[PDB]
């Protein structure tokens, strides 16, 4: 299905029906434009895959789109609104999110509150569990840059270009043969403290050295972090991949079950951080 913008209202449109409002971010999977649908006025994100582009980058863009299209019923994965195939380019209409957790960390200039990380943990775990269960997909790259938030308070994963069936969030069993949840724990410690636990390393291999040699970077106990938060991170940061719990066990954690029911005002916190 190409030439349709299903933003529950499907519009038979082309690429010329979108106004280019500038590029968002840089690099990563592909060139993402901020575009406005001239027919309705809605603003969406548009990935552009050039037919003449890098064959390795285009291979990841097509793999990401394959996962995104398969996940049209996962609330914690960015939805595709349609595609436009021309003789020169492929335009992938994605829903517009605010920013990634990495940029939230830089604009916050400090720790992100636990109540925000709780709603984020529930979203990312269910996203990874959805990719494993309904599709057999392993993310293989969970990082704050892959955790998007929006003005309404939604939290979703975005980049599946290297998934299958960066090195600083890599699990111990990936370096030396549930690896996606070690990356989630490293991301949680980073966002909960504002400091990356391996910022002292100067090379990629030195991070791999610290991951295997040093003890897991646990949460500090003097920042008011609840016991459920510290327990969930410790379970994620289990070095032996056999002792590390599966997704059906992590989804039953008290830290997960608490923020499934709790009402956290992520939307208001998001706009106040964006205004800083
Ligand atoms: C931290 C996020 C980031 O820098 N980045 C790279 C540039 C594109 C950006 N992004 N990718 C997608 I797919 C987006 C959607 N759907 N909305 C907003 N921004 C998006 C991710």
């Amino acid at each position: 299905q190409t030439g349709y913008l299903t933003i529950g209202q499907r519009y038979q449109a082309e690429i010329n029906d979108l106004e280019n409002l500038g590029e968002m971010g840089s690099g990563t999977c592909g060139q993402v434009w901020k575009m406005r649908f001239r027919k309705t006025g809605h603003v969406i994100a548009v990935k552009q895959m050039r037919r003449s582009g890098n064959k390795e980058e285009n291979k990841r863009i097509l793999m990401d789109l394959d996962v995104v299209l398969k996940s049209h019923d996962c609330p914690y994965i960015v939805q595709c609104f349609g595609t436009f195939i021309t003789n020169t380019d492929v335009f992938i209409a994605m829903e517009l999110m605010g920013t990634c957790a990495e940029k939230l960390k830089k604009r916050m200039q400090g720790p992100i509150p636990e109540r925000i990380l709780g709603k984020m943990t529930v979203a990312i775990v269910k996203a990874l569990y959805y990719l494993k269960e309904k599709h057999g997909v392993i993310h293989r790259d969970v990082k704050p840059s892959n955790i998007l938030l929006d003005e309404r308070g939604q939290i979703k994963l975005c980049d599946f270009g290297i998934s299958g069936r960066c090195a600083a969030y890599m699990a111990p069993e990936r370096i030396d043969p549930r690896a996606d949840v070690w990356s989630l724990g490293i991301s949680l410690v980073e966002l909960a403290t504002g400091q990356f636990p391996y910022k002292n390393c100067k090379t990629d291999f030195e991070v791999l050295t610290k991951v295997l040699q040093e003890e897991p970077p646990l949460l500090p106990g003097h920042m008011g972090f609840s016991g459920d938060f510290q327990s969930f991170v410790k379970d994620c940061l289990t070095k032996d991949h056999r002792k590390r719990p599966k997704y059906n066990k992590l989804l039953e954690h008290s830290f997960i079950k608490r923020y499934e029911t709790l009402e956290v005002d992520v939307a208001s916190w998001f706009k106040d951080v964006m205004a800083k």
